Parts: structure tokens; sequence; C-alpha cells
């Protein structure tokens, strides 16, 4: 059988000639028998005395935790980022320092919409995880399968999530609330050209790419800032699933992509991703076409070319699922020094919702989960005591900053790097922003005929299922892009009903 | 199209000539704009200031909650229980008084090991649980689609489980793991034989008997006690899923079951389930063959026939999924004057279990949930203060009892029914009890033999992923059984391998 | 006795006549008994079937929520706010439409340093939270009885909490940490001096002031906005306890405050507060000598007098202290349109962290919490389940916007009031800031000579267990407010010494 | 000072020639600054992408975890537990091998009604809780300052509890419901008069007596079982305060036993309690006056002397006080081979009790806390995934038992001991027992007379503020222990009233 299979059979061979363990409670205590509960003779009322069963029973009764609001079903791996490039002029980020820097490094793999349990090989955004453990603490490269999202306003993602999960009634998927919100959302129409196109349902984890999607600001040891986009394309090629292949699989095996990683990891056969960064400058960002910020635009190859950096090397699978996928915790808020946020909307949001969400699902600790820990850093703080704290508590120190005891200080080479902004502070409308010209650039240029075909094919297969009028709302989208795209959706939808 | 997917379309229609209620922050205050966030400027960094983004992104990271460590994927109803026939000499429980009484009632159907979002369609037992409203508080009845357990002792039941579910370090499903299980506990013999038979996938959940599995003990107003089983069988006739189909469905629509029986109770069909009750004497279980304590035992029909009491009707679906399937707790502790626990050890451990997992789940002041309060009683205690109290906290009452100031008090006719237990109080073993008489009954009495060779042909193609010893070892219990069974199992593991 | 003591005695009378409710379990059944445990015989074991026990024993478990993290220790009341003059010209705010107008409020005083349980007479600042439940929602106007604070940067606040509070190690309270941070920053020099003035004590809640102390926003229908200091002064006159009597009431009775309150309440005499607001034009704010958003400054009297707005009288007493004082939220974000945010750096802080720490302590739907609702109002957005949801969950309304079904929409009426901010995005130092001008104001000129002598001797006495270095700068910082100040303190001290 | 005073500078001091740490986020990242916020401009709004700010802030808001429901404010030790004698003719615990074994302890002394942050030195019951690491997993000896309780039967305790707090409606200490509740429970009559005597208010936590108070179950390694009864003597010396110092120093330094253990372990006088055990045989325990079970009686000297085994010596201050005093967890149902719990139904409601307080109070993996863990021994079992996992969560190994991959199996040696109980399965009546016995003896042959006149005139001053009838009922069970302790309690009520 694949490695996956013979789990146990290799944890008892690696285990041989040893005796087994003694079996104790969760205090230590040694269990004299866990197969009989104490009862009032053979057939008789069961007794509290038995801390064993109730004990065992209550961990039990205690096992799960929340699942992620988003991208729920996922698969974990580890590895390292080497760096094979010189990129010191653009960032002064430790996990960029020099030639053959290795830091470790964990990657999780999930799907956007599904719940924990569901199918793997659907058309679904995948999410890819990045954790750097960097001298300087975690770096959370938090990215998708995509260079885009479907919206570019974080005050529309809580919406458009529940739009893409469960009517609030039935329970059910509900494409009416999907093609509902992508037509009275036309910005989504370029991540949805990426979507129902052939990397939709990509063939497992290892052969697609991954793209933080955001800008970044890089700053330089001499205080300068360029903005970036962080690039990962896999070395293993890129390959794709049939419609009737994934079909398929999500009932033959529901676990395709964690079971396609294990193996591929347990047969040596490690994957990689190579690291890029589109490089731009801030007279560069102010003469772009489009808004630089804007997470539905990407930045064209010809005029900002890809520059190496590193790879992305994923040589060990998880020892525990839960304890190292499960309660894994990426927070985009966490960049080093060299690497700031950007005025892109979304990431600012982001910035707030990862933590928030953590302490919720995790604990307000969480960052004391070994997966979690900044393991390869030095964590010295004013911040104390709360629930489940399984350090020293930093000990003795003093608690309050300033103080005059030693305690930790600020370190002032660590400052942000500072840029103006004018205009008013109000809410500015961006949804009549331009939705379409990328998107027929990515019809007419990247995609051949077939390939058109077949994303015109998906879209009206799936949103057949919806109302007329959300279908007209939803074509009229489409035939503002490009009327190739709308008459053949159009068409093929008429052929439907 | 059905009416579960016109949802939105009838909530819009019912709701005609109304304008659009103002858009609100959680604490009520009228929302100028939720579809832009505060910058600075058109292009600039999002501001703390805007507390509406903020609020709703906090309330969607804090959205979920643990998913049931069992029976995660579930569907919910509601209806009314109807006494038709007189009992009262059994048991002087109020939601059995007179003929003719409607008590409402809350039914979750769910599947054992399945997650949250998984199929609906696969083999599994399928859990009934139904809520009763009497006026003595609420009765949780429990039950499964079949009339017995796979063990036969609560201490086994987490063990069990961790079987049932993923693999800890690959969090794949394990035939290995199943199997070892079921192999080295042969007192599942009988319920495999159940879940491997035609109806180890029934057709939605409106074809499925109910059972609540358990003996439980029936007191009448006089004092006198029997032993009670309650079954309640579908009027809608048993119906059960082809392999084949079943597989199709879990890829065509993994919600069959909650679709189903939303379009059942929409159209008008509201399904319906009839009451039955096995009754057995004191001295008759003295003399039982078995222990009739046995979860994995049966009371014959011809020793013990079936006696109607009333009828099941499911008309009314869940406003809201979450509010009132998902949050609904059915502890098997809640049983009303009249209804009292048996020295069933599955009982007595489940009777422990619940409460704690719906603390652990819910909150501990889950019975404050409207789907889970008794409306339809009068709850007065000295139960007080804790996380998320939404009553009145029973007000300035006294807390403490007793007292001297008319605080509630304990009413004796409620006393519980004493009963006299021998023996030496330890661990007492059961599982070199019976394990293949009433099975081999089943095999050859009940089956034919194409349903034999289904049987056979399916545990076959479960088993066939198991190690070699392992297959051996479940083979040698199923030929302990009767030969035909494990011969026939072992011909065909022998043809797959 | 007085009406605190005879609660139980009054219990009792108004339900005269009135037989004792049925004792139940919270599932609704009735109790049997309540005084004994199931035991094997006379002297045997508990049972696990003991469902009662169990039930109210875990119940019990479960009756502690995490405290405050400040101002733990606390007393509330509940009554209205009359308006009594027209500021309309100044604000929109539905809570101050026309004269007459009353709404319901609900206030909670505090003390900011002491833990549930500890003296209510100490030496600390008194915090005034006040909850109006405007048809617009709910407005948290949650200030202090002194109209500054002690730092002016919210981060700067956990620090100051923690030297506030016991050391790290010996969980004591420590001079030296309060001292060493209040040396450390200057900026508190101001609200010290409130602090251990003769108001520092206040003699119940009913005889101290309450000041929002924050800037605030004031927006009127036609859209221009002024800056806005909300003042409320006691009917009753400020009245303060002696440093004697105040040591020996902690020891006679710990809980005076709310004793005082509870009494007041019952006996008829409803205390009341006028409300007054201080009006700043936008050029005055950029005129003003000082900054304006400034915490630690206050805006006099003469150059801004006060404008009477209404009263604030408390008529009711809580019904259960733990639903209505323990568990009610204060959210400063919470402001009706009309109230807006200010640059005040502290509210922007303040802004975020309450509604953080509510979902931490009390839960993530402790808004439908009866004491925390906006029942005055309409809840209606597309926030949806969470842990605990006591609600109809919204019903079936779409939970996604935009949608096309008619679910609640923006009122573009709501919008906030726009500014222009110029300058660079940094962190811009304010410890540099000007520190002892108002305090040498108050010193001089509203102290009288005892006052500022028994001023000088709390501070001495207080400061006397501090190092020598830390007296040496804090006397520094005294010195350079005014010479005979920290001359009279450095007297005091070398006194003590 | 003292060296609880100096404990910042005593880190300072142990820190010297060290350069100050440098200053991180949770996650590791060095923070530039942490004294000011980034706006928009020195007098601008704060921004959302100040990570350091709102990072410390929610760790702030997420300090408080639920106080204990009793026990709230206490101090904490560390030392060792030294066998100076052999029982192992009693025991085959391995806390008690041999002679001279050191395991390490971890000491806990509270006040049973206090809130966290009360005074220290009240009349209040003293629980001193031990929790020795031995190579059989943790043992908690949960014991008093007292040999006995006020009730004897468990579900009588949230009542007794919410009696001994404040009131529900008015927050405030009620003498009312303490008496009325003392007075319809005259089981209490004994504990009483051990709470109003001298030792009512001991004089630090090291001039304290120390009393298991429960009757336990020694076994030996030859499986013959006798009854046991944990003393712990203080060394120092039994020493009291009295009533007026104690209000006194209720003012003066409400953290007076923390302080005093604190500074007693810091100058070297390492507190030091001598252990010895009452033992009893099962012939014995069914002949005795009483039952030997019950928690409101002793074993009398002279019929059961005291047995030597060993001293408890605490030489080790917490480090952090909340990591490791206000977060430790005893259960008694944590006992190693050899010691096994009673008949006595107070230790059966409290060995369900604790550990559900504590996976409500610190949560469901407590057991992972430093403090809590059993470092000294191996865990090693089928409990799994639970909130906040910080272990390997036991690697790949199997989850569920029996298997057959060489996972932990059960030690047969550490099954418990047997014993047959007769009787029928009910509720039995003990109010009614003897309560008036050991309490009469205690009353004229331990005190003298001054010592029975300040016991009656502390009953006295605090029955005073009960209504009369409540009086009324105290004195009436008082005179039925004995004529002079009711008629002096009576007089004494009569002039105060
Ligand atoms: C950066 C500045 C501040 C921060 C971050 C802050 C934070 C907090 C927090 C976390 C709580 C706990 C509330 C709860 O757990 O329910 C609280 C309570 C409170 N704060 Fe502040 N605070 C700040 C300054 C102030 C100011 C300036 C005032 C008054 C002018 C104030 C008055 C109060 C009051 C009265 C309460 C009690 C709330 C209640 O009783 O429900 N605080 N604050």
């Amino acid at each position: 059988r694949d490695p996956a299979s013979d789990q146990m059979q290799h944890w008892k061979e690696q285990r041989a000639a040893q005796k087994a363990d003694v079996l104790t409670t969760g205090a230590g205590n040694p269990v004299g028998d866990k197969l009989n509960v104490i009862t009032v003779g053979p057939r008789g009322p069961l007794l509290v005395q038995d801390v064993v069963f109730t004990d065992e029973m209550a961990h039990f009764d205690r096992e799960r935790i929340p699942e992620r609001v988003v991208h729920a079903k996922g698969a974990g791996a580890f590895g390292y980022f080497e760096v094979t490039h010189d990129i010191t002029k653009y960032s002064k980020a430790k996990v960029f320092e020099h030639i053959g820097k290795k830091t470790p490094i964990a990657v999780r793999f999930s799907t956007v919409a599904g719940e924990s349990g569901s199918a793997d090989t659907v058309r679904d955004p995948r999410g890819f995880a990045v954790k750097f453990y960097t001298e300087d603490g975690n770096w959370d490269l938090v990215g998708n399968n995509t260079p885009i999202f479907f919206i570019r306003d974080p005050i529309l993602f809580p919406s458009f999530i529940h739009s893409q999960k469960r009517n609030p009634q039935t329970h059910l998927k509900d494409p009416d609330m999907v093609w509902d919100f992508w037509s009275l959302r036309p910005e989504s129409l370029h991540q949805v050209s990426f979507l129902f196109s052939d990397r939709g349902i990509p063939d497992g984890h290892r052969h697609m790419n991954g793209y933080g999607s955001h800008t970044f600001k890089l700053v330089n040891a001499n205080g300068e800032a360029v903005y970036c986009k962080f690039h990962y394309k896999t070395d293993q090629g890129i390959k794709n699933l049939s419609v009737e292949d994934a079909a398929r699989l999500s009932q033959e095996d529901p676990d395709y992509g964690i079971r396609d990683l294990f193996n591929a990891i347990a047969t040596g056969k490690y994957p990689s991703w190579t690291f890029y960064i589109q490089v731009m400058t801030f007279n560069q960002a102010e003469t772009f076409p489009f808004n630089p910020f804007d997470l539905t635009k990407v930045w064209p190859h010809k005029d900002y070319p890809l520059i190496p950096v590193g790879k992305l090397v994923l040589n060990r699978n998880p020892v525990n699922y839960f304890a190292e996928v499960e309660q894994i915790a990426f927070d985009p808020s966490n960049m080093p020094p060299g690497i700031e946020a950007s005025p892109d909307k979304m990431l600012q949001g982001r910035l707030f919702a990862y933590p928030d969400t953590h302490r919720h699902r995790l604990g307000p600790n969480y960052l004391h989960i070994p997966v979690n820990c900044p393991y390869r850093a030095r964590v010295a703080n004013y911040q104390r005591d709360g629930p489940m704290c399984m350090q020293d508590n930093q000990g003795g120190a003093p608690n309050y900053y300033p103080n005059s005891f030693g305690a930790p200080e600020q370190q002032p080479s660590a400052l942000e790097h500072s840029i103006q902004y004018s205009g008013e502070v109000r809410r500015f409308n961006t949804a009549n922003d331009d939705n379409v010209t990328q998107v027929r650039a990515f019809y007419v240029n990247v995609l051949n005929e077939e390939q058109r075909k077949r994303l015109c094919e998906n879209i009206a297969g799936h949103l057949k299922d919806a109302q007329i009028f959300i279908q007209k709302k939803a074509v009229k989208n489409f035939t503002e892009v490009h009327p190739d795209y709308g008459s053949h959706i159009q068409a093929l939808l008429d052929k439907y009903n």
C-alpha cells in the first residue's frame, strides 16, 4: 500500500523491541483497566468514582475546536525556504540576508468555501499559507493559487463568504446567492474568469502556483521603500483535473490533496516552488494605469518582470495533523523588519481580521502552540497572563513600560516607513472602477479558443441554476467584458433551459 | 424549482410591499454605508475609527462554534407527538397522559462519523434525536436507525469513534483502524451486520426506522416499574439506496437528506413515524437468556410484541438552520417523571457525556437557547449566574436551599424508583459474553440469500483495504458467527486481492 | 434594617399567599429531592445516574465569568435621561431631539484598579458608565469622575494598568511600580493631582461628578461639526470621605458605595446628575493653546462655559446584579448619528479595545444579553450565527450584501463627517508636550492652602514606600510643576524616612 | 525593605551587566516603538495598520480568566515532601516507598468565600491544597485548616456557598442568608464552632494546621485495604490573630498571608508541616459509633492515634504568580495506586466537581499547563486533540483501544479495591443524624472558659444582623448542643439588640 495507508504499521515497526507504555490518565496515574466500568455488580449502574471513564469521556467531549471560518478543509507540510538570489537592495528582511540561508517554513493548503470534511477536488480558490520562522519572528505569507481576489474592499468579505457558503435557512449550497452577489459586484469578473478556467480545479496541491496576491512594501537598510508582489510558481508544473475526473474523485477520495501531498513527501519526491518578486517604484505606482493596490488587478509581466529570490521546498509531513495543521495560525500582520503593509484596503482588513479569529478559534494564547511559536526567535514584551498560559509568563520581569529595571526596550531601528497621504478621510467608492480590461486581456490573449469554450461551459453549467434575472445580469457583465464571452455563455444557458 | 431552491425568492415575496429595514450595527446604530471603508483619501490606509467594518468583521470571525464530536452533519425538523393509545398503566409521564395529547417535538437526523460538510449518502448509522416539550420539562429520546450499537461498554466509546474517524497523523479515513477495532471487539458483529446490509444507506431520513435502542424504566402512578424499549417505525416505508446510486449522489448532492426533508415538509407531505414500546417485567428481565440491558441485543418480537403509543409527525421546517438545528442540544438525562434510566452501562455513560459536551460546544447556559428551552414548562431552581445568561437570572429569589423565604421546593412525588443491586463494586468483563447468536438469527432468518450476498459483498469491499491479519481476524469472527458468512466474505476477499 | 438588608424578607412578602414553585432541573424536569444523593445504601458510593446533582454541580462549576480587566468592582442602577434644553443646532442625535424626551439609561459605577471583592472606599479614579437606549441604538458614554486621565496615548494604557495592579511575582500592591511609571511619564502630574486631592475618595457614588473626559464630534442636520466635552455634575453636591474614615470603612463595609446607592434608590431619594456640554469650533480647536484632543488637558470654563442639556436620574435598582450590572457592556464605539469620534488618540484606542474585551469576557453574542440589547431599536444586518445565539438569527433573511431580495439596506443619511488631515503617517511623540501649566493652575487657583497641604500629605504618604531615586524623580516632576508642591512633598518624604 | 517589596530591584540586580532584551510582538517581530501610535499627522486618527498596538491591546483585553468558584483569593509556594516513617504496610503508594524519598510538591493556601482581591485576615475556613508529583502521576491532597466541613452531603454544597457569598440582588454580604442556611442545617454546628473559635482567623498561612478532612482508602501490595485520615500539623506552632488586629490588618494589608509566606520563604525560614495519618480497619468502621465517612465527624485521638509519615517543607516562592498559583489545578480524583476514594458522599461529589470547573476555568487541556503537568511521570493514553493543545498530541500513535500496534496498554496491577455494598439504591436522609455530641465534646473538653466566652461573643457579633426568628433557630440549635453555649449566645444577642 501507499505510505499514507501504512501509518500505523510504520509506527509499530519503528517502535519494535519496545514494550508498550503504561496507560495513564491525564494526570499520569496508571490505569488499572480501561475496558470495563465500575458497576454495582455485573448488571448494576455505573459509579461516579470511576475517574478514568469520566476523565477520558470529558476529554473526548472537548475534542472539537471551531473550524476556520474560511479555508477549513486543508493539508499541511513543512520544509525550508532557501535564498538563491540577492534582493538586499530591496528589503532588509533577515529572511533575505544572504545566499544559501535556509529558513524553516510551515505550509498549509486549503479550499476557501469547503467545510471540514468536504470534497477536495472542487472548483474553488486554493489557499497557500507559508509561515517562515525568521530570526526576526514569524512571517506569514498567506496567499492564494490566484494572483487576485473576487472583491477589492474588505467590508464586502463576510457578505461574499456568506454567498459562497450554505443558505441560512435550508443549509444547502445556493447558486442563487453566489451569482446574485457576483452579478451585483462586477469587480469579480476577473477572478471568476480564473475560477472557471482550467486552473479552477488543480491536480493536487503540488501542481498549482502560489500568489501573495497583495502589494507589499519592501524597505532596505538605507530607508527607501518599493512596492512588491510575491509569486511562487510550482516546479512540478501546472496540472489540472478535468470536471469529470474531479467529480469522480469527489466520491472516490474526498481527501485527494491530503493523500497526494502525504505520499509525495513520504516517497522522497519533495515538491518545490520557486520564489519570485515583482518590484515597482513609487512614481511607477503613481503612474500606473490602474490602482496598483487593487486586489483585482495584476502587474503585467512585460512591464514588471519576475525577479527570482529563492525556492520553497516541503520535505516533512506533520507528525500529528491537529497539533500542526489544524492549530497552525497564519497572521498577515506578522511581518519582520523590511516587509510592511500597503494601502491595499484588503490587506488592511486582513491585518485585523486574522488575529481576532485566531483568538476566537484557538484561544488568547494561540502563539504558545508549538507550531505557532516563533521558536527561532526570542519573545520578550510586557504582554502577560491570559487563558491557557503554558510558559514561565516571562517570570518576574516588570510588566509595565517604560520602567527603570532593564525590561525589554524598543529597537528604534525597526521603525516603520513613513508616507504622506492626502485627501479627505471618508469612504471612497471603488465599485465603479475598471472591471473588464484585464479580464478581456486574459480572455483574448492568454486563453486559446478551446480553453475559452471550456471556461464558458463551466460558467454556464454552474450558473444555470440561478433565477432568470440573475442569469441576465451575469451575462450582461460577461458581455460588457467581451461580446464572445457573454454570447457563448448566453447560448449555453439557453441550451440548458 | 423545488421549494428548497426558492428560499430567497419566497422570503422576498412574503415580504412584498414593505420597504427594506435599516441596516444597523450590532448595537442598533444605523449604518451610513456598508460598501466602502474609511481610508486616508482614495488610496489611503484604513482607519480604526471605522467601527462598522470592525464590528461586522469580528462577528464574522466568531461565526464558527465547535461541531458535534459525533453526528456533526445533520438535518432538523419540527412537529408534534400525538398519543393514540393508553399506556398509563406503564408510565405516569405527562407526555402519555391521555389520548389525543399533542406535544411539540424537535427532531434531528444525523450521520455518526461524517463531519460538517461531508456526504450524506454514506454507509453509516443514522441518528434520530427527538426532543419532546412536555409540561414536565424536555424529554430527549436520542436513538439511532438501528436497534443496537457496536459496543456494550461506554468506556470503549471514544476509542471506537477514534477508529471510525480520520487517522491522527494522515487525517485520512483508515479502514485499518476501523477493522482492527471491529475484529478486536467481536461484540460489534451484530451492528456491523446491520451496517453493511441494505438499510446501511437509507434513502433520505423519511425512509428509515428509529430506535431508542436502550432499555428504559417506565414507572406508573402506583410505583411499579417495568423495562421498556422505544421504537418508532416510518409510515413512508423502508427504502434504501443502492451502493452505486449512493456513490453517485455523494458527488451529485452531498446534502441529499437535508434537501429531501426540506422539500417533503415544504410540499405538504408531512412525514410520520408510528411509536411503539416493547415492555418487559422485572422477573422477565431476570429470566432473559441474554442481558436485557445489553445494547448489542434486541428483544425478539415473538416474546415481546410492539405496543402502539402514538405517532411522530414533522410539519415545520427550521426558520434558521444554525439557531434551530446546529444549536439544538439533546440530553438523554432529560427524562420527565415516569421515565428513568436502566442499568444499561451505555445509558449510564450517556447520562454524563451529553451535558458535558453541550457545555463545551454551546456554553454553560445552553439551556437558554430558544430551541433548547423547556418553553412549555416552568424553570425554577437555585442554579445561578453563568457565562451568557440571557434571562432575569431568576431575579432576586434566594439562591440557596433550604431557606425560609418561599423559594422553589422539591416535589416529593417525583422521587426515583428504588432497586436493590447485589454483588461487589468493581469492573465486570462483558467482552466475553455472547456475540453470535442474534447475529446468526438475523443472518439466516431475516435476510434472504441475495441480501446475504449483498451484505457479504459490501463487507468485503470495505474490508479489502485492511492488512491481511486484520482481514483474517474479521473473517474468523464472521465464521464463528456462521460458516456461510465468513466463507463468502473470505472468498470475496481472495477475489479482491 | 435598611432596605438593602431586607431583600429576602421583601421578596417573601411581595410573594405572599403564593405556594412555592416546583424545584426543577435546567431542562424543566421536576426534582423529587435535592437534599440527598443517590448512593448504594445508606453508606454507599454516589451514582452517575444522579442527574440532578451533576446538573446543579456543573452549573455551579461554570458560575464565574472573567472579571473586567479594569473597573471590576462596581455597582449598577437604572433610570432616564430627560432633555431640558435644545442643542439641536449642535447635534442631530435622536437622544437630543426635543424638550422632555426621556430615554432609558443604565449606569455603572466602578473603581479602576480594584478587583472584584476589594474595598470600595479607596483612593482611585471612579468610572461612571451610562448606556442610553436611543431609538438609534445604544449610546455608551463611558467617563470618569475626573475630566482627564493619567496618560494621553493608548499604547501606554496596558502598561499603566500593569503598574497600578499587583506585582507579577509577589501578587502584592507595589508603590514602586506605581511611582516608577508615574515619574517616567510626567503627563500624569495633572491626574495624580486630581487623584490625591479631596475628590480622590468620593463619599459614595452619588456625591461625585461625571466626565466623558474626551472630545467628541457633534454633527447637526445641516452637516456642520463641532467639538464637544460631556459633563454631568451631581445634584446631591460634591462630598468626600476623609482618609481615616475611608480606611475605617474599608474594613467596616467594603461594599460602601453599592449599599449607599441601593439604599438611596430604595428609600425614594433618587439621585440626579445635571448634563452639560462644552462646545468648541474647528478654528477654535486650531487656535487652542494646547492640544484640544489631549486627554490630560481640560477646557477652561471662562473660555468654554457649560451649556445645559438635560439631567440623569437613577430610579431603579437592579433585580439581579449579575444579569444587569456584571454582564452589562459599555462600548464607546456605540454612538448614534450625530455623535462621532475625535482625533483623540485615547478615544481611538477605546473604539477598538472595548468590543474585543466584551467578546472575550461575555462572549461573541454579548449584544444579545437583555441589558446590552438595544431593545428600544431595531437590529437588522447581515451579522449571523455565533456562539450562544439566543435569537431567531434573523430568520431566513439573506445574509449577504448587496443582494436583490429586500434585505436591510444602508441609510445614506447616517454617513460620517469628513475632515482632511495632513502630515505624514507615522508615530508622533507626545510625551514631551506641556505637562505642568494646567497642573499649576489647578494647584494655585482652585485649591486653597489647607487643601494643598492635604494633597501633598496624601502624595507623600503613598510615595514614601518607593525607592529613593523614584521619590527623587517624582519630586523633581512636582517641583517642575511648582516649587511649593515639590518642596512640601520632599519635606514630608524626609520626615517619613 | 522586606524581600517582597524589593522584587523588581532584585530582578534588576541578578540581571546586571546584561543589555535589555529586544521588545517584540507576540510573534517575535521586533517593535520599533511602543510609546506612540500611528496617526494621520500629529493630530490625526489612529490607523488599523498599527499591529503592535492592537496586538498588545487584545492580549491585555484577554488577561482575565474566571476566578475560582470558591477559594479565589490565595497564595502559593513550592517544596518537597520527605518520607520519615514506613507506612508501606498500609499503602503501596510510590510517594511512600522508602525513607528519605523526596517528592516535589506545590501548595496553595486560600480563603473559601473571599473573592480575588478581598481581605486575607477574615474569619473563614482556610484551604490547604498540596500537589505531589509522584512517579505515578500527581496526587492532589486538597484539605482545609479544619478536620471537618459544614455539611455532609455534596448536593448541599452549591447552596451553602451561595449563602456564604453575596446577595443575588444587592451583591452585599448577607448574614441573613448565612445564618438561615446554618440554622436550617444543624449539621454545621460543629464546623461553626471551629469557625468562630480562636483558629477561625489564623495568623498567616504558616501558623495553621492542615487536614485532608476525608476518609481515604489505603491499599497495600497484598491487597488489604484500610481507612485513613491525613493530617499535617504546623511545625511553627498554632498562632491566631485577635478580632481587632484582624480587622486592622484587613485595611492595613489585605494581602497579609501572601506577604507573610513570601517573606518567610525569601528570608530562609522555610515553613514545615509534619504529616500524620489516622488508620482504621473495616470492622472498626462497621463498629464506629458515628458514620466514619461523615465529613462533620472526627476520629478521636485516644481511639485512633496519629501515625507519623513525613514532613512538608516549602522552600521556593513562585516565579510568576498567575502561571503557578492562579493556574494550578487540584483534582481530588488524582490519586496514585495505593490511595482510593471512600464512600464519603462529599468525596464522591468532589471526584466529579473539580475537573469540570478546571475545564471551565482553565480549559479542556489544563493538564498541559506546566504547574499542572505530571512532569515527574509519563503521560500516555488515547486522549487526543482539544482546544489549546501544546504538546506533540502524542504524535502518530494509534488513538483507539484496544489495537494491534503497541499503543499504551492498561496495567492490571493498578486495579481498584473491591467492596460489596448492600441496601437499596436511593437517596438516604442524613440530616437527622447526630449533630451535637462531638460539638459538645469540643465545647466542654477542648476549650477553656475564656475561649468559650470568645467563641460565643464572635458568634453573637456575627449573628446579631440576622432576623429575630433566624437568631431564635440558631440559638435553639446551640442550646440543643449544650445549655451554656446557647445561653451565653442568647444573652449576648439580647445585649446587642
Ligand atoms: C486608551 C485608553 C483606554 C483603554 C484601552 C481602556 C480599556 C478598557 C477596558 C478593556 C475596559 C474593560 C471593559 C469590560 O471588560 O467590560 C474598560 C472599562 C472602563 N473604562 Fe476604560 N480604557 C481606556 C481609558 C478610559 C477612559 C479615558 C475612561 C473615561 C473617561 C475610561 C473609563 C472606563 C470605565 C468607566 C469602564 C467600566 C466599564 C463598565 O463598568 O462596564 N477608560 N476600559
